[PDB]
Parts: structure tokens; C-alpha cells; sequence
């Protein structure tokens, strides 16, 4: 079988990154549920796919805590980090080629990399979930997973929109949050968006 890896959250300030790979024995199965064009679809649509895409195809999904992200991103950059979430489910999968989506213009360097430390082959490119239907199936597992805990989230602490720095509503929280001294758990410390408020 074929796998396709993708991720949700690489730039948020809030919230879990999340990792997420899918293998079909069937692909002109996986068109008909239409993951090609799901871009379009609503939270509570995409929801539903990933229920329905989990029943026929095997995938294996990876959660890294703000917390440990925080602690990991001492040492390694978020893209590091990435690749390295990205050969742990090629490694659980091992499927016959992987297609991931690479977040810098170079792919090359990616899929080197990648094939070094898997010693499988692998295919990364540009903006991959809208050319493989694998990785697109992937991107909506790990946009599911992500949505979840996020709503979890704002169950616990309040709405805080989205939890990306462009948000209005996210920066005017995290500014609240960081002048009363107490900050949630769910906050990366040692993003630059943070750091430069905690400075400020």
C-alpha cells in the first residue's frame, strides 16, 4: 500500500500540533468519499469523513502537547520536530512510498532526510493534500483530531478563538493571560508570538 502524511496545527500558538498518516488498499474507493474537494466542508462535515475514512483505510495519528512542544523546541526547530513526527508514522505504517507535505519551497531536502532515517522511499512535495488523495485524507484526520482537543480547550478556559496570532480574538486573550501572571497549560511559551508579548 501507498501512505499519505500530512499535519495540522505547525503554526499555531495555542493547542497541540498533530500528525496523522493514511494507507488504503483501495484508492478509487477513497475518491468516492470525495477528499479531494473537502477543503470546502465545515468543522462538522469534516468530522463525519474522517469517521467514514477511518473505516477503510488504516491510520495512525501522533499528538505532541504545547507542553512537550515547549520542551522539544529547545533543541530542534518546528520543522525539525516535524520531519521527526513524520518518519515515527512512515515507521508505523511502512507502506511501499510515502507522500508527505512539505512546509518549506524545497522538497528535495525533505525527502532525503526522510528516506535516511525511515530507509523507505519517499515522495514530499508542494502543498501535497491537493494532488494526492492519500494526503488529503490525511490532512482531514489530523484537522479532526486537532478540532477536538481545541474545542476541548475552550470548554476548560473560555473562548480564545482561533489560538492562531493572526486571530484579533487570540492575541487580545494571550495579552490578558499574560499580564495576570497565571498562563494556561495549553499556551506554547517558547513561541516568538509569546515571547515578544512577554517582553512588551
Amino acid at each position: 500500500m501507498k501512505a499519505g502524511i500530512d499535519e495540522a496545527g505547525k503554526g499555531c500558538v495555542i493547542g497541540p500540533l498533530v500528525v496523522a498518516g493514511v494507507a488504503c488498499s483501495d484508492e478509487d474507493r477513497l475518491r468516492k468519499l470525495g477528499v479531494k474537494d473537502s477543503k470546502k466542508l465545515s468543522q462538522g462535515r469534516r468530522e463525519e469523513l474522517a469517521e467514514e475514512i477511518r473505516k477503510i483505510c488504516r491510520t495512525e495519528v501522533l499528538k505532541v502537547s504545547p507542553e512537550n512542544l515547549d520542551e522539544r523546541m529547545a533543541a530542534k526547530t518546528i520543522n525539525e520536530i516535524l520531519k521527526e513526527c513524520y518518519a515515527e508514522i512512515i515507521l508505523r505504517l511502512k507502506p511501499e512510498i510515502a507522500y508527505v507535505d512539505s512546509p518549506d519551497v524545497i522538497p528535495e531536502r525533505l525527502s532525503r532526510e526522510l528516506e535516511e532515517i525511515t530507509g523507505l522511499r519517499v515522495v514530499a512535495e508542494h502543498k501535497a493534500d491537493e494532488k494526492y488523495p492519500l494526503v488529503a485524507a490525511a490532512s482531514i484526520i489530523a484537522k479532526v483530531e486537532r478540532e477536538r482537543e481545541i474545542e476541548r480547550l475552550k470548554e476548560k478556559f473560555g473562548d480564545f478563538g482561533s489560538g492562531y496570532a493572526s486571530d484579533p480574538r487570540t492575541r487580545e486573550v494571550l495579552k490578558e493571560w499574560i499580564a495576570s501572571g497565571r498562563i494556561p497549560s495549553c499556551v506554547r511559551m517558547r513561541w516568538k508570538t509569546v515571547s515578544n508579548l512577554r517582553q512588551k
